[PDB]
């Protein structure tokens, strides 16, 4: 019994600012590259990227962008059950473009799911703090008896032992992530998590025995990050503060010092769940039009798998080596010793 | 002989910023979790928080509002003996609460120990800088031998060896702590100190064989670092600057720059001993009322307990387990790459 | 499964991560030879190379350079006969050694006919991704119609890259993938590897062949050119260290009543019109002064650090130097530090 | 094979500096005031406190090698001086009670010149003070020193390593002076990329002495009371300060007012100032007033005390030889100093 005292402190984890994609030898350049995905055969996304569903990140006009450039859209729930089938009966109709949904686990949970695939949505999220709950579990199980077809994405979690729990659930995709977020207090409030690469890489290890795809949600700073979730066995990854400085998101600009802002915020936040926190409020510069981030986003993802020699995102996710760096490795990594003129569209 | 010599750099030290809890099954959710604590016989807690016996934390007033929340206040020794028995006995009279006091290791000790007993105090506190000093050691066995029944809480120590001496000279509850406070200076100009997570739980770990408890003070700054230390092996907490700034502790609100602040100084200082100091003199942000802190730390816990499956404090003392993390993954666990509108009850 | 449960086995060391251990030395800092060879046609006087960027060296760069007895690579954002003009005017002020770089692009060989013509000494096969097969297949293709010219083959960061670029008839290899001051390959891509093991890695392969290796971006103070060359590097290339001086493309420009140079990266917008996905940043670096002083000081540096390991000549330093790893701490310790500084020292600012 | 033997070893020692650890309490039953802090570096150099102040041209002259000798210490005077200026330093402090003091000499041709005039000066110890003492150049004038006065005690350094102790222990030098690149105004490790943590140089030096019976000083790096507890648990007899003595009154130099506060300009002897195209080693800086020297030695004092009793140790040997580390990370750094509480007030040995 003294096994479980004496292995407290035993694993070790990396995030994404640990560690760096080795090149290796390429026969493909970045224009050639394919970043198509297929996360199940009723949900294939052209770009690897999924918006979060957030009050501040996605609603009618951000899931319509995000389709029509390649990804998914996930529209939030704090909203009533109508309004958000409204919202999803939108996206589809406007040409007939994949859109989500985003729902808790709470007992008023069935009601919303079925007004939500009578708008044709495909596929529902449930999103919940803790995916390693019995909670959770069993309301997988209850989605997936009456929809058999419904693709469903059960989050959030962050070892192998409750990614094996949903995926024998009924879940299709596992959403990894607990406590990296940009506005996410988690780790500081209750003082429990795992760095982001290390649980997209401890749950991609169980995932990939099922053939079930993985979503790496949260602490995604810049499109060099994007590339190493995927090499570490993502499918996908799920972004929310890189979305809500762009135009089609739900808010009004405001100004700050000459230059306009959106509002981000957490959705454990005070503010969001007026209509203990694990959130906080604040905001994010205002980036314009949504083909001009992802075009950047993409644009980083063809490089790194051009470094990588990979083809698809298959190759990246079964063949990319990291090496591990220390602080003074971040700082290599990044512009030093020089004074930066012009903000850069890719790095700011 | 050479061992010593050679065994000078082999131990490592982990503190609270070094690691995370990590979530596991939970059939628990956060209101129906148990935070009840028992450290003795007769001494049992509601909530797992101790105000620490300084002159800028806890007297009558903030020990009353201790109990009432149900945790316990040690009444500070920088009074004389009439005094500090007055206090204890202020407090006693309020409903029958739980009262602690503090007595340093002097000659004139065992006259305010009595004093104390009389004033049917329920925890005696011996503190000193080294716990793990002969001169304590003795004054333990002679306060055993004269109140064989009073709790004895004996610190501060931070190794195992010193954790098994306090017991074996008959203290219930051993405290543990060396230079992790928040005013202390004691490993820099001493250059003194253990890691206060690794001293928590090498010391928790020779405790553990002898049914002691051991009180993690020190170091404190989230209410997440409050889930780390039970996580670890202790029992129960002791904060100092997180309670500083509420209103029912010593001294008045001073207006600085326009804000609210109270004062808070190491025992050490040079305010407070009017040796070298191995403490400071500072400023706190006034808080209000006492529940509204007690009631941010004990939801992170909750929070915490039920991220780990913990449906009371010895599952989580027990069962939890640590990931290891490095600056960069406490970059990721904080809110980042966001401008921070507004404060957050549980973050500032 | 091996490439699966690899994915996170690798460590990397940077230059801050670093000490050199000081070893008997019989040898004194003034005494030390600093010379080096990259081939029969290429000798050094200093090991320092001006990087081939469009801020940093042209003509006049590559002449004072040369004359610190290094070399200059002249940039190609310019017109093939622009290039050709850059090299023949280097190369009539006294027979000085120069270089130029080629992008792999059709109109490569074009270019290299045009420099070869104009007795350029190197061409610098420079790409952002090295251990690519149309890197690979260039340098053969111009290795076939040029047996004696210099080709210098980047950048790669790893040991099966500089063995495939050997292959293919380099003569030497250019180690570098995102350590660059005005770099965000390793920010926008994700990819890369600490320079200080990219050098050793790829000069372990390359010792292999007798090849020398250019460690290529992320010195910021005379001392890490010294760990590069104990690294196991022949040669250094610098970019942001040179982008300052008085001979380098570029008007000094005022800000702050300060004058500044401009100093971008040959992958930042501003240089790629000279909606694609730039891999650096446009900066500026404060001015200088004369080329002669900002060598002295490099040199100056180098010379110290060889007296310390008891390197005569370059060539012990390679093989005998040894490292102490440290951390954060020992980098703010190895910095002045809990002092103002009030004077700015010529090779600390 | 053995050409690639010193290539597989590279990247393979680890150093660690004070940052990096704290010292582990042990069992204890003496007490701060009652703890022994003398040490002996040979039979005719006996210190009360072991600190040292550093032979620099803004830290050490005739007044401050009267206040640290008469506090029990040991001052250096610098060799940024003519020959018969330094001489008449050290028979300023020999005359002022037969008070012990050092004289700092470089190894250059007039060294054997500006040596005599210091040993007639009555010098009880002369440090051979180079960037590199692993040089021969060193090792020779350390033979040809004791070939001439076999009774001197010569302090030799600055060493880094246990080859360069055992080589300048074996050329007669009586005491190693530790410490390549971790002095507070020094650049060695930037502008040359050369140095080793201080405290693992002082462990590793000290192995070597320990083994002959030489003492060692730990030279440089040391900003807190704390650090140089560290140092002396190291293996270090004795601790060497610079910045720490440099603001205090009886230093040479003049207080400067700087937006209301007194400041004393302290640099290093390789920057461009002390020197004074070439390349240096240090830079020039500025340290706080700190008033009279005995207030900053009863800091320090009381510091190691603290660190001693906290140790158990009743006698700096004791400390040497049974005192234990724990290795931390950065953030075990923070919360070893004050953290998330503004300071309101200056206490007396903490900034
Ligand atoms: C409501 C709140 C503040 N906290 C929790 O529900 N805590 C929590 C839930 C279950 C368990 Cl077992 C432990 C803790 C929240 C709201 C919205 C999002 C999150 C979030 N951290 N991830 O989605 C949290
Ligand atoms: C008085 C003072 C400044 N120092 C000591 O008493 N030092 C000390 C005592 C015994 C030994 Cl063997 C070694 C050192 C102090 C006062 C109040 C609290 C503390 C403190 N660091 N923790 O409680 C310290
Ligand atoms: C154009 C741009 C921005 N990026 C790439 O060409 N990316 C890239 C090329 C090939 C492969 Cl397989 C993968 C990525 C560039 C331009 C100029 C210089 C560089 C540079 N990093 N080193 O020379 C990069
Ligand atoms: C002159 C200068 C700038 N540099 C050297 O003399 N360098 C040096 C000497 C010998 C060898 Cl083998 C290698 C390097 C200097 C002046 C004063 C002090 C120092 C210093 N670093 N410690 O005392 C250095
Ligand atoms: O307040 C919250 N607490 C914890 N995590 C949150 C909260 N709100 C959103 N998140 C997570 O953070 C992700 C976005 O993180 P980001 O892309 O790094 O800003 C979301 O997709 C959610 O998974
Ligand atoms: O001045 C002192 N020097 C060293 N430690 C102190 C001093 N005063 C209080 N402490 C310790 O610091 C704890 C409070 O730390 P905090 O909760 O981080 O502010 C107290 O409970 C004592 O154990
Ligand atoms: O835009 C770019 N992206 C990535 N690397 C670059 C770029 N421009 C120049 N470099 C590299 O960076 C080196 C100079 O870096 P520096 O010495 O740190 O300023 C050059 O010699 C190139 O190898
Ligand atoms: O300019 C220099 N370069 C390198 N080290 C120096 C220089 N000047 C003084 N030192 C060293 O630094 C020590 C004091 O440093 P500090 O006590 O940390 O400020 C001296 O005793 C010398 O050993
Ligand atoms: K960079
Ligand atoms: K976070
Ligand atoms: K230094
Ligand atoms: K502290």
């Amino acid at each position: 019994s003294n096994a479980m005292w004496e292995s407290k402190f035993v694993k070790e984890g990396l995030t994404f600012d640990d560690v760096l994609l080795v090149p290796a030898k390429s026969d493909v350049l970045p224009r050639e590259v394919s970043v198509k995905t297929v996360l199940s055969e009723s949900l294939q996304l052209n770009i690897p990227l999924i918006s979060a569903g957030m009050d501040t990140v996605t609603e009618a006009d951000m899931a319509i962008a995000m389709a029509r450039q390649g990804g998914l859209g996930i529209i939030h729930k704090n909203m009533s059950i109508e309004q958000q089938a409204e919202q999803v009966d939108k996206v589809k109709r406007s040409g007939g473009l994949l859109v989500g949904a985003a729902v808790g686990v709470t007992a008023d949970a069935m009601t919303r799911i079925d007004a939500l695939v009578k708008a044709s949505v495909d596929a529902i999220v449930l999103d919940t703090a803790h995916g390693h709950s019995q909670g959770v579990i069993d309301k997988v199980k209850e989605v997936r008896a009456k929809y058999p077809s419904l693709n469903i994405i059960a989050g959030n979690v962050a070892t192998a032992e409750a990614t094996k729990a949903l995926i024998e659930a009924g879940a299709n995709v596992v959403k990894v992530g607990i406590g990296p977020g940009s506005i996410c207090t988690t780790r500081v409030v209750a003082g429990v998590g795992v760095p982001q690469l290390t649980a997209v890489y401890d749950c991609a290890t169980e995932a990939r025995k099922h053939g079930i795809p993985v979503i790496a949600d949260g602490g995604i700073k810049y499109s060099g990050d994007m590339v190493k979730a995927l090499a570490a066995g993502a499918h996908v990854v799920m972004l929310g503060s890189m979305f809500a400085g762009v135009a089609e998101s739900p808010g009004e600009t405001e100004i700050y010092q000459g230059r306009q802002f959106k509002v981000y915020r957490g959705m454990g936040s005070v503010g969001a769940m007026e209509k203990v926190p694990e959130g906080i409020e604040g905001r994010v510069p205002y980036k314009g039009p949504l083909a001009d981030t992802v075009h950047q986003l993409v644009g980083g993802l063809r490089a790194g798998m051009g470094y990588c020699g990979a083809q698809d995102l298959e190759f990246l996710r079964e063949n990319a080596q990291f090496i591990r760096m220390s602080g003074a490795g971040l700082l290599e990594s990044h512009p030093h010793h020089v004074q930066i003129t012009k903000e850069a569209p890719n790095y700011s």
